[PDB]
RNA sequence: AAUGGGUAAUUAUAGCGAGCUAGAAAGCCAAAG
């Protein structure tokens, strides 16, 4: 998905920045919405990074029957608009205070449970009805989206005939800078199920409504009483005067 | 003494054996959007 772009792409790296930039809030988000469908916080979650992300739940029913739902929730949002490129699966090992100094073959042999099972649910993706309603059809497509070749949902951008989500990446390139990014239901990139993302100004959260914020490389706790993601970005110029910029001051 | 004639050595020696500048640019594309 991120490296997508190709020759004679109307985006240059912006349209690669904001799109593994994106992955990330998503991957910060099916993270964060998991633990409140939960009744837990930032605290569990051991790790967030390249879409990984290991957790520490409750070994009982109400989380387990809550992670499955939550899993179908979320490969149902990506499938209404991503198409199978994007497959969110889950996996659990239970154990018991075994994470601690059979001392050799107790720790990894748990934390190994968890990725089988992801592994045997990243080979077997869906089922009988999300699939047969995947190749269902009843479409008389002329035009596609020239980036990803997507069907759905076609505008005109800079009159190239592009998506729902290729658009929101263009917007969401125009609001890269930014610090705060908030978490919508109809504005900008959709993240989730009614979950959309937008990027804001600091003195613009009194103008917007959202629900949940994240500031960007921040330490200072700040006045929206947010999210500290960190990601890491710097621009010193554009990209065609790197360049030019190659030269000494001779 | 005349008379017949020439015979030996050197066949090039000492050097420099290339130096410096340029080492791909400008367009299409990409950017500008
Ligand atoms: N948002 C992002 N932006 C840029 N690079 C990323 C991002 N997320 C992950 N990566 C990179 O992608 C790597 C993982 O690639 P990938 O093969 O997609 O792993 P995966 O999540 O298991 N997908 P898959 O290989 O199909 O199972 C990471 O080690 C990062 O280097
Ligand atoms: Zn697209």
């Amino acid at each position: 998905f991120i490296y997508n772009i190709n020759i004679a792409t109307n985006g240059a790296a912006k349209q690669l920045k904001a799109r593994s930039l994106y992955l990330d809030f998503m991957s910060e988000y099916i993270a964060d919405s998991l633990l409140d469908k939960l009744g837990l916080n930032r605290a569990n979650m051991l790790y967030v990074g390249g879409g990984h992300a290991y957790f520490v739940l409750a070994n009982t029913e109400k989380t387990v029957e809550t992670l499955v739902q939550f899993e179908k929730d979320f490969n149902q949002f990506l499938l209404a608009n991503f198409q199978t490129r994007l497959y969110v699966a889950f996996g659990w090992g239970s154990f018991a205070a075994k994470d601690i100094m059979n001392s050799p073959e107790s720790y990894r042999q748990v934390y190994q449970k968890a990725s089988r099972m992801i592994s045997k649910k990243k080979i077997s993706r869906y089922d009988y009805q999300t699939l047969m309603l995947l190749n269902r059809g009843g479409k008389s497509s002329e035009r596609e989206c020239e980036i990803c070749h997507s069907v759905e949902n076609l505008v005109s951008y800079h009159d190239q005939k592009v998506c729902d989500i290729c658009r929101g990446l263009y917007q969401f390139s125009k609001e890269i800078a930014h610090d705060h990014f908030i978490i919508t239901e109809n504005e900008g990139l959709p993240i989730g199920p009614n979950a959309c993302l937008k990027g804001v100004a600091f003195e613009k959260l009194s103008q917007e409504a959202f629900s949940r914020v994240y500031v960007k490389n921040d330490y200072k706790a700040g006045t929206v009483k947010a999210t500290h993601v960190f990601v890491g970005d710097y621009q010193c110029d554009e990209i065609y005067n790197y360049a030019a910029l190659s030269k000494n001051e001779n």
